[PDB]
């Protein structure tokens, strides 16, 4: 009960991050040259706006799930479960149907052009057929999580990005199918990610979700249930993603494709940055939840400025290590000759895109201060105002208004999320007061 209530919670025990399977596309992939590993930065935004409305829809099922296991309703938490496994079936299909086809006029929108676009079509197309796949990970995941099986839910995640690593040089050198073979090997390791977690779903004994047909009564406040809170969730991530989809376009204008190359390659190695950052940001919300409920606002201020003084010191580290490593951090996307012509520009990304990890701890602890007040709409509007306002606009600027190139890219997003982390750090000093001048 007082500042060491952040350091003893923020311990990460294990965490999910499925951007290991587009890191680990990438690292792998750009051996083949910059063309190829542009070609998969280019789809990236689509598979991350995938994952957001499957993760979403899994967030919004345990949700429903547990309260309803915790209520003792055993056919109501029965019913929600196959309520989650329909719509995942209705959005897996749906982004099938309406994705392939619009998939050439969308990388063709943003400028890109040469072979990097065939390429990322092969590369789309294969995963974008599977999506079925990925919702039902994202949405048996929500499920398991429910019903308290998240232990075993977090093995099986684990295993398929951990799977695609060593998959991915098996397909594209070994077998020699190349970029799809990335794909394939993706596809391949939440197939496996998929039986694992249907097995427990559905084979395992003394699981308290029975996902049987027999109680699944189409109950239209279900639906309203999952959605309450899955896309409010989700709209987070779709906002990264959307927001990746137009930088890509402004790293097009900037440098081509090699722009693109180096731009997805860079910009995976520094949201690692904000890694060791996650587990304090987490805990900040239960801290700062904790003093609320006890209305103890100097216990609160004290809770959440202390995680941003611990954050800041960790990013000055990891700052520190990408500027100084730099060479040898690029040497996992440049460690072929045909990719040795972004070698430099990589290495100059790397010592100026990470800069601005050192004020995310003003704007990203306050956004998890908000969480925990029961305010969390103020963090959804930070991180929307952040990555499409402000990392978008700024990068537009300091290409078509300046003669950087490709260096207006990374300032532009430095700066862009700057003046976010101190507009929102700002905010919550001024809710910080009102809450303060709620005495009397």
């Amino acid at each position: 009960k007082k500042a060491i209530v952040r350091l003893s919670i923020p311990m990460m025990i294990g965490m999910s991050v499925q951007t290991l399977y587009n890191l680990a596309d990438g690292i792998w992939v750009s051996g083949l040259g910059p063309e190829s590993l542009a070609a998969v930065g280019l789809f990236f935004p689509v598979f991350m706006g995938i994952i957001a409305l499957a993760a979403g829809l899994g967030v919004g099922t345990s949700s429903a799930i547990a309260r309803r296991i915790g209520a003792r309703d055993k056919e109501g938490a029965d019913n929600v479960a196959v309520h989650s496994l329909i719509l995942s079936l209705i959005l897996g299909v749906t982004i099938t149907i309406t994705m392939l086809p619009a998939i050439d006029s969308l990388f063709r929108s943003m400028g890109a052009k040469g072979e990097a676009v065939e390429l990322a079509i092969e590369y789309a197309r294969v995963l974008l057929a599977g999506a079925f796949i990925i919702v039902f990970n994202n949405v048996g995941n929500g499920i398991l999580r429910g019903e308290g099986d998240a232990n075993r839910a977090m093995l099986a995640m684990v295993l398929g990005s951990g799977l695609n690593i060593v998959l991915d040089p098996i397909f594209i050198y070994t077998l020699g199918f190349g970029v799809v073979g990335a794909a394939y090997a993706t596809l391949l390791s939440m197939v496996v990610t998929s039986l694992f977690i249907a097995y427990w779903l559905f084979v395992k004994r003394d699981t308290y979700v029975d996902i049987t047909l027999r109680d699944f009564s189409p109950s239209r406040e279900i639906l309203k249930d999952i959605l309450r809170v899955g896309l409010p969730s989700s709209l987070s991530q779709l906002s990264m993603s959307i927001a990746m989809f137009f930088l890509n376009s402004v790293a097009i204008t900037a440098g081509g494709e090699n722009g693109v190359a180096v731009f997805t390659s860079a910009w995976r190695i520094t949201m690692l940055g904000i890694v060791p950052i996650l587990g304090m940001a987490a805990a900040t919300t239960s801290v700062t939840g904790a003093a609320y409920g006890e209305r103890n606002v100097e216990k609160l201020e004290t809770a959440y400025l202390y995680a941003i003084k611990i954050a800041f010191m960790i990013e000055l580290a990891v700052v520190a290590f990408i500027m100084l490593f730099a060479p040898q951090v690029a040497y996992l996307f440049t460690y072929s000759e045909s990719a040795q012509v972004i070698k430099g520009d990589l290495i100059s990304a790397l010592r100026t895109l990470p800069v601005f990890l050192v004020l995310t701890p003003f704007g990203m602890m306050t956004s998890a201060m908000f969480q925990g007040i029961g305010e969390g709409e103020k963090s959804l509007i930070l991180t929307i105002f952040r990555t499409l306002v402000m990392q978008v606009g700024f990068a537009y600027i300091f290409v078509h208004y300046t003669t950087l190139g490709l260096r207006g890219v990374w300032i532009g997003i430095v700066i862009g999320n700057m003046v976010a982390a101190i507009v929102g750090f700002l905010w919550g000093r001024m809710r910080i007061s009102a809450l303060k001048k709620t005495s009397a």
